[PDB]
């Protein structure tokens, strides 16, 4: 079965865990626990033929930041995401996550996701950000950001309406098969996670993430 790995970085709160419970599992967890690194292990079907998909989430806060790369060798696509609702998020796009990639991992394609796409239009939301004069983010910005860091795509989505949601891994799955026709990919079967939350729903006893001689690894529940 052919494999693709896939790690999603970004600010701390912009949904990266949420993102990646809701797309494996049609979750969307109840208290927000900060990560270290959690795998997720789903198969797919592209055009009739099964994918493995290697899903890494990472910790967002700086703290992290010597531990983090650990799991960037042998990425085959990284998510960048911010929050539409977070300037700040969107700013270190740019200022920390991309050179950060692209530094450990020159050649590796970036896909920009702009999460929380439900609070865009929010009323709360958008007052909070006016008194500070600023504005949730646009389509059009995260398109221009996306072409400032030479992102393959730029997609939006809500974990929470599951919104764009599916198509941002199909469009990552299509970055990484580039040989491929990928007309139709299936809906994720989780098999395996280390997020408690996720490992529940595949039987709805976590595996755990190890650091090991060639990177980070799995050991079953
Ligand atoms: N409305 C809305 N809230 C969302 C969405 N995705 C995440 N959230 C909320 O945003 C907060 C952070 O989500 P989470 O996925 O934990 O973010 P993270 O990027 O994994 N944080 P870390 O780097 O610290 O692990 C939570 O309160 C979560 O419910 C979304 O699509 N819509
Ligand atoms: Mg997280």
């Amino acid at each position: 079965m052919q494999a693709i790995k896939c790690v999603v970085v970004g600010d701390g709160a912009v949904g990266k865990t949420c993102l990646l419970i809701s797309y494996t599992t049609n979750a969307f967890p109840g208290e927000y626990i900060p990560t270290v690194f959690d795998n997720y292990s789903a198969n797919v079907m592209v055009d009739g033929k099964p994918v493995n998909l290697g899903l890494w989430d990472t910790a967002g806060q700086e703290d992290y930041d010597r531990l983090r790369p650990l799991s960037y060798p042998q990425t085959d696509v990284f998510l960048i995401c911010f929050s539409l609702v977070s300037p700040a998020s969107f700013e270190n796009v740019r200022a920390k996550w991309y050179p950060e990639v692209r530094h450990h991992c020159p050649n590796t394609p970036i896909i920009l996701v702009g999460t929380k796409l439900d609070l865009r239009d929010d009323k709360d939301t958008i007052e909070k950000l006016k008194e500070k004069k600023l504005t949730p983010i646009t389509y059009p910005q995260g398109l221009a950001m996306a072409k400032e860091i030479g992102a393959v795509k730029y997609l939006e989505c809500s974990a929470l309406t599951q919104r764009g949601l599916k198509t941002v891994f199909d469009e990552a799955i299509r970055a990484v098969l580039q040989n491929r026709h990928s007309m139709e990919i299936s809906p994720p079967v989780l098999i395996s996670s280390s997020n408690p939350t996720a490992a529940a729903r595949i039987s709805e006893a976590p595996s755990q993430v190890h650091i090991s001689t060639t990177g980070l690894i799995v050991t079953p529940p």
